[PDB]
């Protein structure tokens, strides 16, 4: 038993509710946050400038001290670092960005981060401003994540969709 609620079921381990990750973040204080983060760690809108602005900047200014010690990530790549007042952790988690022409067969890579961890607040990687298919994301998500993933996702519209096209 977990604190997630009015989430809908969709498999054995994927459920999902339309709200602001934020939100939930501030509301559940998961173990796991996932963030839509990129390679460089610039969280600057979407999900990442979300997340970000919610720690009063101090998401950036820890993802600045990763990236001049560490270098960029790999896009399917992750880090783990502090979930700051939103969460234990932070996954960033790097899905392929379509804009930019990123194999979106990396998205599967993105989401086996995933399965490091039992229980994960996530969104959909690679939907909205990073221009994926967010039903494929879903698809993806499911048929790769094994651990227990609760998907917030903002848009209602969107949210609508995703349900309906299921099953
Ligand atoms: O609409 C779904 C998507 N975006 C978000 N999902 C969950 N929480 C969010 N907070 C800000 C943006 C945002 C993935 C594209
Ligand atoms: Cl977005």
């Amino acid at each position: 038993v977990n604190s997630f609620s009015g989430y809908l079921k969709l498999t054995d381990n994927v459920y999902i509710k339309n709200a602001d990750i934020v939100e939930e973040a501030k509301k559940v204080k998961p173990t796991v946050v996932v963030n839509a983060a990129n390679v460089y760690l610039k969280h600057g809108g979407g999900v990442a400038g979300a997340l970000n602005k919610a720690t009063n900047n101090a998401m950036q200014v820890e993802s600045d001290d990763y990236i001049a010690t560490n270098g960029p990530l790999k896009v399917g790549g992750s880090c783990v670092l502090s979930g700051h007042n939103l969460a234990k952790h932070c996954l960033h988690v790097v899905g392929p960005n379509v804009n930019k022409g990123e194999d979106i067969q990396l998205l599967k890579s993105a989401y086996e981060n995933f399965n490091q961890h039992e229980v994960l607040l996530a969104p959909l990687l690679s939907a909205g401003i990073f221009g994926a298919d967010p039903i494929h994301s879903l698809r993806v998500c499911v048929d790769t994540v094994r651990t227990n993933v609760y998907l917030a996702v903002f848009d209602k519209n969107l949210y609508d969709k995703l349900v309906s096209s299921f099953l």
